[PDB]
């Protein structure tokens, strides 16, 4: 009275095809690849349906995963027979390698199909070379730090001022390339001023790549604003601007 067995995922039979089975009839099932290897009965009990042992079949373990160096390894489900693994790297690292293992039959076993990643420092190109000065340094790395300095005179004076922000650090934007955080700064003469700035205003008088002292500037405010302050500067020693305008 009893209909064909059930079609397990995880289970065969040892013998193989009928549809019509007694009570009291036990057959012989086994578990499938990838699980532990277990020969078991389904018996075909007084009321015409079918029972099979709890919990027969167990998936096999694969090799316990760690974190890379520098990374995690993300365990979504669990560590055995048909499940996957990912990894990602932590902030100033990038992943080489494979970002994903998946727990697969391997022989008479079972294994990750993939080996585990590295995640590596994200590496820099050497910063910048500027006249006229050097940076000091201990091979770049995210998060290193360099500090630029201006050349003195064969008597260690000072011979230049440094202009702008006198360190850079390696970081990157995408996680993947190294990038200096910044330009590097200037080392300009003496009797010399760089360039002014003044926002959503333009220079209307002679543009210099450098300027020298007593050297004016007129600045002209954008269609929208205006001066605020005198439109006339003039360079100063140790790179300053005498007055220091603005537009708003």
């Amino acid at each position: 009275q009893c209909p064909a067995p059930p079609l397990f995922p995880y289970a065969k039979p040892i013998n193989p095809d009928e549809s019509t089975f007694p009570v009291g009839t036990s057959l012989k099932y086994e578990c499938r690849p990838g699980y532990i290897k277990r020969q078991f009965s389904i018996t075909c009990e007084v009321n015409s349906v079918w029972t099979s042992p709890q919990d027969v079949c167990i998936r096999k373990q694969c090799e316990t995963p760690l974190d890379p160096q520098n990374g995690i390894v993300h365990v979504n489900t669990d560590i055995r027979f048909g499940s996957s693994i990912t990894y990602t790297c932590n902030e100033g690292y990038r992943l080489i390698g494979s970002s994903s293992a998946m727990c697969i039959i391997s022989d008479q076993s079972v294994a990750w199909d993939a080996e585990a990643p590295i995640c590596e420092s994200i590496p820099c190109e050497i910063p910048p070379s500027i006249p006229n000065g050097d940076f000091f340094s201990p091979d770049f790395h995210y998060g290193m730090v360099v500090t630029y300095q201006c050349n003195t005179d064969a008597r260690g004076k000072k011979l230049f001022n440094l202009v702008g922000e006198p360190s850079i650090h390696c970081t990157s934007i995408d996680g993947q390339v190294g990038v200096w955080s910044g330009p590097p700064p200037q080392c300009i003469e003496l009797n010399k001023c760089t360039p002014p700035h003044v926002e959503n205003a333009v220079i209307v008088s002679k543009n210099k790549s450098l300027f020298s002292l007593r050297d004016m500037v007129e600045f002209r405010c954008q269609d929208g604003f205006m001066m605020k302050g005198d439109s006339s500067v003039y360079c100063r020693s140790l790179n300053r601007w005498e007055p220091q305008p603005s537009c708003a």
